[PDB]
């Protein structure tokens, strides 16, 4: 009964048909009993998720094979923040491109950002083909998309591209609805089933550290991923030198560490399966800077800026370095930056983090490269 799960969403330039396509998928699959149909205005007027406000619409649907959690956002800003903060992280993305307009810079930005934040697969719905009649023009637009995808390491020659009309399929023209079913067919067969968080190496951020007579040292947290059992040896990674310990028991999630004293463990470091995650100070990251109206910051970022980077449980100060030719980053903009932290942190590609000054959040980011 329960089907494999896949997180997806519609990326692309504004007004190329992201929200219409989302409505068309649910409306068409409702005819196969695979979804509850959602209207265009439900998805367009998206709810708010959150220390950063993001407008994200959530629809659900099923093919006969899989269950999809689908994410759609109103504006470009929401897509930058959703893909960075990982509010609803995706194992694949449906790239919507207008056949009349062709690829635009937000198409470029969403592909670059999708590659940098860890979106592993891409399917292309070439939309609004009811407005175009020249087939040579469609062939060229498709070539531009494939080359644009290859420019950012996606397999442009292998990625499925379906020409369709989200609107005409929404209004119920059966021949256009078939291109929706071919999109989902392409999604079922091209986007692989994600690995389970519990198949991955074990990882638990440390929040508190107690010492109760009769239980030694207790460490509390939330298992990010993986699984830990009784008597397993785990490493403590981040901030200090890495050290080993055995898990006496899990009490619920308080982990009793067999032979670690209380001052040898602190908030900020993580429990991990030995040799699975390592400490680092230097990394590159895709960062979004909060705009003025978001309570972020009314002055720009700059090279040498030294804010705190909140990784999982604690703040860690670090110095900022912006791309070549960039000196200031305005509020509301995003950028890729190099960061050198004061102290090492258990770090991996895809780790989210907030950027704060004192108490306030001025940015958000994803680790995209380790150094
Ligand atoms: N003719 C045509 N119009 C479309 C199609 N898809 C979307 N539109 C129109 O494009 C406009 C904006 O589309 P929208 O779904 O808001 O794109 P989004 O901003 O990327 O989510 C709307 O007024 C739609 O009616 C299509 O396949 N064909
Ligand atoms: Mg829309």
């Amino acid at each position: 009964r329960t089907k494999p799960h896949v997180n997806i969403g519609t990326i692309g330039h504004v007004d190329h048909g992201k929200t219409t396509l989302t409505a068309a998928i649910t409306t068409v699959l409702a005819k196969k009993g695979g979804a509850e149909a959602k209207a265009y205005d439900q998805i367009d007027n998206a709810p708010e998720e959150k220390g950063i406000t993001i407008n994200t619409a959530h629809v659900e649907y099923e093919t006969e094979n899989r269950h999809y959690a689908h994410v759609d956002c109103p504006g470009h800003a929401d897509y930058v923040k959703n893909m960075i903060t990982g509010a609803a992280q995706m194992d694949g993305a449906i790239l919507v491109v207008s056949a009349a307009d062709g690829p635009m810079p937000q198409t470029r930005e969403h592909i670059l950002l999708a590659r940098q934040v860890g979106v592993p697969y891409i399917v292309v719905f070439l939309n609004k083909c009811d407005m175009v009649d020249d087939e040579e023009l469609l062939e060229l637009v498709e070539m531009e998309v494939r080359e644009l995808l290859s420019e950012y390491d996606f397999p442009g020659d292998d990625i499925p591209i379906i020409r369709g009309s989200a609107l005409k399929a929404l209004e119920g023209d059966a021949e256009w609805e078939d291109k929706i079913l071919e999109l989902m067919d392409a999604v079922d067969s091209y986007i692989p089933t994600p690995e389970r968080d519990i198949d991955k190496p074990f990882l638990m951020p440390i929040e508190d550290v107690f010492s109760i007579s009769g239980r030694g040292t207790v460490v509390t947290g939330r298992v990010e991923r993986g699984i830990v059992k009784v008597g397993e040896e785990v490493e403590i990674v981040g901030i200090k030198d890495t050290q080993k310990t055995t898990v006496t028991g899990v009490e619920m999630v308080g982990a009793l560490l067999r032979g670690t004293k209380r001052e040898d463990v602190e908030r900020g470091q993580v429990l991990a399966k030995p040799g699975s995650i390592t400490p680092h100070t230097k990394f590159e990251a895709e960062v979004y800077v909060l705009s003025k109206e978001e309570g972020g910051r009314h002055t720009p970022f700059f090279n040498g800026y030294r804010p705190q980077f909140y990784f999982r449980t604690t703040d860690v100060t670090g110095v900022i370095e912006l791309p070549e030719g960039v000196e200031m980053v305005m509020p509301g903009d995003n950028v890729k930056m190099t960061v050198e932290l004061i102290a090492p942190i258990a770090m991996e590609e895809g780790l989210r983090f907030a950027i704060r000054e004192g108490g306030r959040t001025v940015g958000a980011g994803v680790v995209s490269k380790i150094i």
